[PDB]
């Protein structure tokens, strides 16, 4: 006995462990194996209906079993203790035991690399908007997908004088940690109302996978909720021109903010604050150009490039304050029909 | 029981709108409709509503017309729901336009309308 | 066995102890020992988002294993209670048994020095700052690095 032991390995995954559900969904999908016992596992989700989703899988289940993974031979125990009570999930405690040669030890990590990509397959790609909730950031709005940064689209430079100043700002970090100068930077997007800002910072919080704490304007809870943002996250100022100032321009920068925080700041007219530590970076995303028609036009409808001309010089028109979100609503309202926005979009 | 065409010209624009997610990701919009049935009152329109609602199985998050939470209830509706605003000429109106859409709004969430007499919001992406 | 145990000694590390995560830490990254038996530790963060950060690292785990100090030849068993439930953690209690020879003694805190070493490694050198909250003082912005005297 102590000599098979010491020329074999086991590996003890215990219930607790998150690999525990992981590591027996991935034996039930091995092709080849000998599982003689199984174990029902039903999910079952009640709405607030009657209405019922359930559904039902076998597993493994206690009692030994076999599986040949790359030539190996893998015994495998799955144990449950008559004594003792697990509080986390209200079952007793089991335990898998893996048991192979020494020889093939090195297969293990591949083989729960193998479990973990079963359970890896998330991707969910989402950007949560945090919230106030007095002095505290609460979630808001459930976990959506973030918009792509195609979506988003302005004049010719700003989308890469914006995502470059940034992607220097987050390399930085020994530049501005040997000079003894805080870790943070403000940005000021100004424009007309629905010049698409909202949409290109979210584009860019999708960009960087952070979490938008978003702040639209109470000053000494204002420090707080600077102060407090969560992990990899980006701030956002709706609104500054509607004032607390002191209040702000302290919260700002006083010897109490936190160390990494990128705070973009909107407003719709911008008439002290332009100094560097506060609001260093200002451009002008307004109404739309002959080129921001362009590319939403060709947005919309891929190829079709002979439309594209006879919609702007059509549109160069009866022009005051023609805006991308007004664009992106007559847009909208004919879709896979550009002929009849040929006519729609030119009369409004 | 409603008039000839009207029983048709939503039960198939809902349906079109049921298809269109890649439509509507792809070009970065986001997935929401508005709808405003109007009329005098005791039309058949809440019994409409209901009616639909029971064809795609969802539930009525009625709401009648407070601001501050009004975005709140917009947000935080239930799993497989359609939003329903009673009364929606009473009214705080900046509010109103803001909770409906300004980058802090619900995924998919169609949300009919209804007046007795219906006289900017009728933008797409609003009604 | 009174007499061998006599000339040998024994070190009883309990679960409780936070001498227990960096002993096994510490074990497994020595060179040169004999451990058949394993134990994955799945540390596993769900963020806000749907996004994890996981990472899994194998350890001694149950059963008895031996390892080579210093020309000491210890031998280390690990156990768990079949009955007792330690409630700070929800887990079985456990207990790691370490056996060298009386002579080699001196060797044991040298051992968890180095185990403390691997632990030690925090460096954090920062400046909490405190601020009030009615008549009380709450901790208020996350422990950022004290700023060097230098840069003013």
């Amino acid at each position: 006995r102590v000599l098979y032991r010491q020329m074999i390995v086991d590996l003890e995954i215990q219930s607790k462990d998150k690999s525990y559900a992981w590591f027996l969904t991935w034996m039930a999908k091995h092709p080849q194996r000998v599982s003689r016992h199984l174990s029902v596992r039903t999910n079952y989700i009640q709405h607030d209906n009657g209405s019922v989703s359930t559904k039902f899988s076998l597993v493994p289940g206690p009692g030994n079993h076999w599986i040949r993974y790359k030539g190996a031979f893998i015994l495998i125990k799955r144990e449950r203790s008559a004594k003792m009570i697990d509080i986390a999930n209200g079952s007793p405690f089991e335990t898998v035991t893996l048991t192979t040669l020494y020889r093939d030890k090195h297969l293990f990590d591949d083989i729960l690399n193998e479990a973990k990509d079963i359970a890896l397959k998330t991707t969910e790609g989402k950007t949560v908007i945090y919230t106030s909730f007095g002095p505290e950031w609460r979630k808001f709005g459930q976990p959506k997908a973030k918009r792509m940064l195609p979506s988003v689209i302005l004049d010719s430079g700003i989308k890469e004088g914006i995502l470059d100043d940034v992607y220097d700002f987050m390399k930085n970090g020994k530049w501005y940690s040997d000079r003894g100068i805080p870790y943070r930077r403000g940005y000021l997007l100004y424009g007309p109302p629905g010049s698409g800002k909202t949409s290109f910072i979210q584009a860019l919080a999708g960009e960087l996978d952070y979490n938008i704490c978003i702040l639209n304007l109470t000053d000494d809870r204002l420090n707080h909720l600077m102060n407090n943002m969560p992990e990899r996250s980006i701030l956002l100022l709706e609104d500054i021109d509607a004032a607390t100032f002191s209040g702000l321009l302290n919260a700002l920068d006083g010897v109490t903010s936190s160390e990494e925080t990128i705070t973009f700041m909107t407003t719709n007219h911008p008439e002290a604050i332009m100094r560097p530590g506060r609001i260093d970076y200002k451009v002008f995303v307004g109404n739309a150009t002959p080129y921001q028609v362009e590319k939403m036009f060709m947005k919309f409808y891929p190829g079709e490039t002979d439309i594209c001309k006879k919609f702007v010089n059509s549109v160069k028109e009866l022009d005051i304050t023609v805006s991308t979100a007004q664009l992106q609503g007559l847009f909208v309202m004919n879709k896979d029909a550009p002929h009849d926005a040929l006519k729609m979009v030119s009369s409004l």
